[PDB]
């Protein structure tokens, strides 16, 4: 899920 995720 996101935003959260380091890729976010």
């Amino acid at each position: 899920g996101c935003p959260x995720d380091p890729w976010c």
